[PDB]
């Protein structure tokens, strides 16, 4: 929990960045070795990096990723943000709204992260 | 963790309510008896309703709303994106945060925290 408020904000305006153009090795390289995914949260964590870049080519290898709300940073480390996910299901056009809850380390790199949203949140 | 994702959108967006209108005693009331508030995150936990109702009084001339929709779970958990209108030196300022909830087995906030920091101010 090394990075500011203000570069917490930079780290995850990057991360939905990089979601948003697909960029799947950038990604997993934000993790540390440790990181855990949990997404949708309630669901068991992921764990380990070979798993973790397994959970991100299943999702996004169309995919559009955009803020919807500033990112909400603290002065340990964390921070939440709100967006919307652009995806296909059913083999139809749908929106998913999100929110990223996502704790960095000492290295700037996400320690956990955890995305908040069920089907109430889906619209086709 | 007995909400459904359905009922935990109903909780939370009525939680705002309850701050939009100040009505400090029905926010305690949707707390559990010995509820922890993480307001904001990175803050020392306050324990119980006594604490969390001092809080709340210290804060409580203040205007908020939801600013999208609440993202909930299936284990009575949810996140929500609000902002908050208040006054400062007689002076309007706005506050955006995100709260993120866990509910029990009685539809009660276990656990709340706020993420927020002061360049989610703006006077």
């Amino acid at each position: 929990n090394l990075p500011t408020a203000q570069e917490v904000q930079g780290l995850m305006a990057r991360y939905i960045e990089l979601v948003d153009v697909g960029d799947i090795e950038a990604i997993v390289q934000m993790y540390a070795d440790d990181a855990t995914v949990e997404d949708p949260f309630g669901q068991p964590p992921i764990h380990g990096r070979e798993q973790i870049a397994a959970f991100y080519r299943q999702g996004l290898g169309k995919v559009r990723a955009c803020l919807t709300g500033p990112v909400r940073a603290s002065h340990n480390g964390c921070g939440a943000m709100p967006f919307r996910v652009e995806m296909v299901w059913n083999g139809q056009p749908c929106a998913l709204d999100v929110i990223l809850v996502m704790r960095f380390d000492e290295h700037g790199r996400i320690q956990t992260m955890q995305a908040y949203w069920s089907e109430v949140n889906l619209s086709v």
